This record gives C-alpha cells, sequence and structure tokens, in this order.
C-alpha cells in the first residue's frame, strides 16, 4: 500500500554516521565534502557527502528515500542520508553519493577547453553526453517525476564517461516560456531545460543566450526568439533541441521521442 512503499523506502535511506567519515570540502546553502563510506561487506566506499542548514526535515528525508529507491544508470545513486546536530540546535542534513572524480559536466566541458583539462571532446561524445541524460530524463519523467532544475551543472560525469542526471540543490534562462509566467511546470517544461542543456554541451559550456540579460529574457522568448544553432552543430541536432523550445509544450516530444531521436542521429554518424 501507499503507506507500506513509503515506508519500506524510509526505513533504509538513513545511514549510521558511524559508517561515515568525512574529509575535505570540495565545494562551499551547503557544502559538499569528500568522504569514506564502510559498506556492509567490511570494505570502504569513496563518497561525497553533501550538507546543508523538523516538518522540513521529515521533507528531506521522504525526497531523499524517494530518489535512493530510484534505479538507473544515468540517473545519480543516492547512496543514502544522515542527520547531524549542530551546537545551536540546528540540524545538518547530509546527503550520501558516489564520489565522481570527473566532476559535474559543466566544469568538465569548461576545462575541456584548456589544454591540460580534458582532451578536445569529438561530437559523437557530445551526443553520447545528450542520450545519456535524455535516458535518466526518460527514466525519471515516465515515474511523473519533475525534475525542475535540469543543467549541465547538475549532471555528474561517473568513471567510465556515463553522465547520469543528479541535483545539487544549492537560471532564468532555462526556464520554459510557460512557466516564467503561469509558474506551471510540466515534464515538458523539463524538457525545454534539457533542450537548453543540450544547447550548453554543443557550445561546451557557454552561458545561454549570450547578450541577453536576464530581466530581458521573458519578453525575448515571448516575440519567438530562441537560442541559436552554436557553429559546428548538425542541423539534425538543432531542429532536436530547437523541438524542445515549442512554445505550445504539448508540441514538444516526449523524452522518450527525444531520447530515440538523439539515439538515431548518434548512430548515423560516420
Ligand atoms: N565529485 C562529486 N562526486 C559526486 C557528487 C558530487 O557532488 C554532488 C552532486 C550531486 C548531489 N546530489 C544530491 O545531493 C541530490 C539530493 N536530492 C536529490 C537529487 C536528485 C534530484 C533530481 C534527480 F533527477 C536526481 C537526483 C540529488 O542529486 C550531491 C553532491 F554532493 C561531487 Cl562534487
Ligand atoms: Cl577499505
Ligand atoms: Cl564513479
Ligand atoms: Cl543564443
Ligand atoms: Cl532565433
Amino acid at each position: 500500500s501507499h503507506m507500506e512503499e513509503l515506508q519500506n523506502k524510509l526505513e533504509d535511506v538513513v545511514i549510521d554516521r558511524n559508517l561515515l567519515i568525512l574529509g575535505r570540502i570540495l565545494g562551499e546553502f551547503g557544502s559538499v565534502m569528500e568522504g569514506n563510506l564502510k559498506q556492509e561487506d567490511g570494505t570502504s566506499l569513496k563518497v561525497a557527502v553533501k550538507t546543508m542548514k523538523q516538518r522540513e526535515i521529515e521533507e528531506f528525508l521522504s525526497e531523499a528515500a524517494c530518489m535512493k529507491d530510484f534505479s538507473h544508470p544515468n540517473v545519480i545513486r543516492l547512496l543514502g542520508v544522515c542527520i547531524e546536530m549542530s551546537s545551536q540546535g540546528i540540524p545538518k542534513p547530509m546527503v550520501i553519493l558516489p564520489f565522481m572524480k570527473y566532476g559535474d559536466l559543466h566544469t568538465y566541458l569548461l576545462y575541456s577547453r584548456l589544454e591540460t583539462g580534458p582532451r578536445h571532446i569529438p561530437l559523437q561524445t557530445l551526443l553520447r553526453f545528450m542520450v545519456d541524460i535524455a535516458l535518466g530524463m526518460e527514466y525519471l519523467s515516465n515515474r511523473n517525476f519533475l525534475h525542475r532544475d535540469l543543467a549541465a551543472r547538475n549532471c555528474m560525469l561517473r568513471d567510465d564517461m556515463t553522465v547520469c542526471v543528479a541535483d545539487f540543490g544549492l537560471p532564468v534562462k532555462w526556464i520554459a516560456i510557460e512557466s516564467l509566467a503561469d509558474r506551471v511546470y510540466t515534464s515538458k517544461s523539463d524538457v525545454w531545460a534539457f533542450g537548453v542543456t543540450m544547447w550548453e554541451i554543443a557550445t561546451r559550456g557557454m552561458t545561454p543566450y549570450p547578450g541577453v540579460q536576464n530581466h530581458e529574457m521573458y519578453d525575448y522568448l515571448l516575440h519567438g526568439h530562441r537560442l541559436k544553432q552554436p557553429e559546428d552543430c548538425l542541423d539534425e541536432l538543432y531542429e532536436i533541441m530547437y523541438s524542445c523550445w515549442r512554445t505550445d509544450p504539448l508540441d514538444r516530444p516526449t523524452f522518450s521521442v527525444l531520447r530515440l531521436q538523439l539515439e538515431r542521429l548518434l548512430e548515423s554518424l560516420p
């Protein structure tokens, strides 16, 4: 039953604080730390730990339990959560994820445009990044999960270069036209944000809409303007991402449709 499934998820989301040791800051709303997690088989695992600052706390726990129960290779796996208490009596919620040494997709795309950073990223890999993200989002949306902050900064690179969808939980230019006004939000709003994320990846990390300030943003879209085609972006890839920003959400493709369009384009590549 609905209460049964929720209580089951709740049961195995919590990690004993003594199985975890925190390490150095990776980033600093909250902070992200490197850490170690003792697994049940006796060995420890490198993890990332995210820390923040009672009705909100059950909300954090139940939403963490829901994400951990999700399982798909292009959705970040949430290993568990841990609730500390601060001296001043403020709870300190912590989220445990696998440590991914390649970091987030956005910083990686930027790094790749520096000699010392990752090598230049071929088109084939850039489109394989989009396929991966579309796969995680297909799985999520088939569950009526709404992401609401999709962007390359929130996609993570795994050791085998698989991309998985995440949310640091810590952006006008990613928000669908209808959500800018009515604040209505559907998976078709997520589809809009995916289109922009595809554009981030194709530009190797440009901020969307150069020359357009955030306050000008809804007016800019109101008159039918969209993100421009990056150079050396295939026209077929640009039409796919343009389809994500159709004015009428109902006309935008689903993630399942997008994913197959993108897998089709990828195999056509010599
Ligand atoms: N190097 C390195 N390696 C690993 C992680 C890392 O940082 C982090 C990267 C991601 C996260 N995510 C979360 O806390 C999180 C919490 N609730 C829900 C989601 C979620 C939301 C939507 C969705 F579709 C999928 C998941 C989360 O993602 C935390 C980090 F600390 C770093 Cl920096
Ligand atoms: Cl060990
Ligand atoms: Cl990994
Ligand atoms: Cl643009
Ligand atoms: Cl345009």
